[PDB]
């Protein structure tokens, strides 16, 4: 749908929130004034680590910052990678785009 998806986003504040816990996001913007784009970073309280992300857009920066801070909680065994969802962005390709 034309709204994208939100599925990293809800896992992280699900698994907080099964945990008495709310995860805490923090966003810069970068780049081209007219061609804009977005970082963030996603905390949690009682973890010293904080998940990053970019993109052209704050929700998909926000997604790719759930994903590496869930990527975390499977670096330090407090998730299994199998319960975790799939991101829903991919890089673009190496070769010429100009025409």
């Amino acid at each position: 749908g034309s709204s994208g998806s939100s599925g990293i986003k809800n896992f992280l504040y699900a698994w907080c929130g099964k945990r008495k816990m709310t995860p805490a996001y923090e966003i810069r913007a970068v780049g081209n004034k007219n061609r804009q784009k977005f970082m963030c970073e996603v905390r949690v309280e009682g973890f010293n680590y904080a998940g990053m992300g970019n993109s052209t857009n704050k929700k998909d920066a926000q997604s790719n910052a759930a994903r590496d801070f869930v990527n975390y909680l499977v670096r330090i065994n407090e998730v299994k990678s199998e319960e975790v969802p799939a991101v829903g962005i991919v890089p673009p390709p190496s070769g010429p785009s100009s025409g």
